[PDB]
């Protein structure tokens, strides 16, 4: 009774704190987006830039 | 009253796999996202090589 409402509790709280590993996952991510696409495009005014000089 | 709390607690359970099984792919998302940035970084310095090779035949 009062065990598996302590228990409700544990089990509440371990699922707070994975969701916020998951918004913590999520925040790297979106940063290592924004490092692929400034990449992206160098990639590509680098292949522009290749033309240019033939 | 005991079991239904009991059958919470199942329920809460299976939530928990749920969450730490998205934890272990995004884990893995952001693995094979850091090769393909190795990949690219390894793109932009050849060419870039191949941009100075041609930069000095002409200059």
């Amino acid at each position: 009774d009062d065990a598996l409402l302590n228990t409700l509790a544990i089990l509440q709280k371990e699922l707070k704190s994975k969701e916020q590993e998951i918004r913590r996952l999520k925040e790297v991510i979106a940063l290592k987006n924004k490092n692929t696409e400034r990449l992206n495009d160098e990639l590509i005014s680098g292949t522009i830039e290749n033309n240019v000089l033939q």
